């Protein structure tokens, strides 16, 4: 069962507390959703610390389709409607510091131009290699996706309400699972949690964000 | 220089006739686009014996961002219109038979259903984690992009006119450049060719497709 292959990590209180403090000290945690939904792991990081290293390894390890999750808010704020009349906007590339955008430094770039709050529409081109995704209001509490988990965890530690996650991938192309994840985050030193775990701790410390 | 680079590989029209013949064997080939462009190498297979392996090899290796290259036809069959007002559709998802989407296999099967010349448009999905690009009728000789490098190299090997492509990329998260590409394709038996190697090779042999 999968709650006890978490088990190592703590329990779900502690397994929260742990990728908070992660995130305040810069590092990733890998995210997991329920076992009836997609069943995968993601990485995720902090916008305000991300570094190309950080972005080299998601690429390296994960399906390369690097995903940005913003608030309603700052999407709208970057004039970003949804690429169809998973809340997909347009992607996006930064209109000024980079070359083909593909490049790791490149969609770090891109990704601290939209996450900035003093950013404008004219920041950023339109289509591009960074694919944002608009969090529901309610976080975890409303959609139990890795985008409301992504921005749940960043405002409950304290930090700027963006993130980048992407899909943990095995080597022969499969999607990783429970244990695959485990032992990538033992080797990364990144903790591991799951949607369910973040729903109990919000719920319990009458958490509204 | 790049052409003493790529000497090791044969004359230009030689680079062709390799990757040709690849192709119609079902392995990948490694295109450059010029040097003053996006300098950046691409693996290319053609769809018609795409296998999940392969697919896990571009996903593993490259920018992750895989990219199904159609004619203007097959984009307009799939009703795939620019994702913007690279020629970026709308991305696409297999309507049946995948589940998240972003396995490997799921990608593959994306693929096949959106390439299939009896597709409809309901056999898709938007959005998703495949994305097309519509090649510009001339390919090589009227944009001198991957895009069309793709399309003409299926259309030169007798092939269905689909392919796909996705930048090569070095484990720190740079762009490979032509030194890394060539090591790359000897690692793996697959030619290396430019698009320059595709201009003249289509001019000389006065190849309308
Ligand atoms: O497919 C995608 C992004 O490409 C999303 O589905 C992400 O995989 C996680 O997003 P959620 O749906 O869990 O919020
Ligand atoms: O950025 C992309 C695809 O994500 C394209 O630019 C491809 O990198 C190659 O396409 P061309 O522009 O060379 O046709
Ligand atoms: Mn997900
Ligand atoms: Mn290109």
């Amino acid at each position: 069962n999968q709650s006890s292959l978490l088990a190592e990590f703590g329990d779900p209180i502690t397994r929260v507390e742990n990728a908070l403090q992660a995130l305040r000290e810069g590092r990733g945690v890998l995210l997991l959703d329920d076992e009836d939904r997609e069943n995968e792991g993601d990485i995720i990081y902090a916008v305000e610390s991300l570094t190309t290293a950080q972005m080299a390894l998601m690429i390296r390890e994960c399906s390369g389709i690097v995903c940005l999750c913003l608030t309603e808010a700052q999407a709208d704020r970057l004039a970003l409607p949804p690429m169809v009349v998973t809340a997909f906007t347009v992607s996006i590339e930064a209109k000024h510091g980079v070359t083909t955008g593909v490049s790791a430094q490149d969609r770090v770039t891109t990704i601290k131009t939209a996450a900035n709050p003093q950013a404008k529409p004219e920041d950023l081109a339109r289509p591009g290699h960074v694919f944002p995704l608009r969090a529901r209001a309610g976080g975890v509490l409303a959609r139990r996706g890795h985008t409301e988990g992504t921005v749940d965890l960043m405002q409950m530690a304290g930090l700027q309400p963006a993130g980048v996650l992407c899909e943990l991938t095995n080597p022969d192309g499969s999607m990783a699972k429970t244990p695959e994840i485990i032992e990538f985050g033992k080797l990364h030193n990144m903790p591991v949690l799951t949607i369910e775990d973040m729903v109990q701790y919000r719920i319990q410390f009458d958490l509204k964000l």
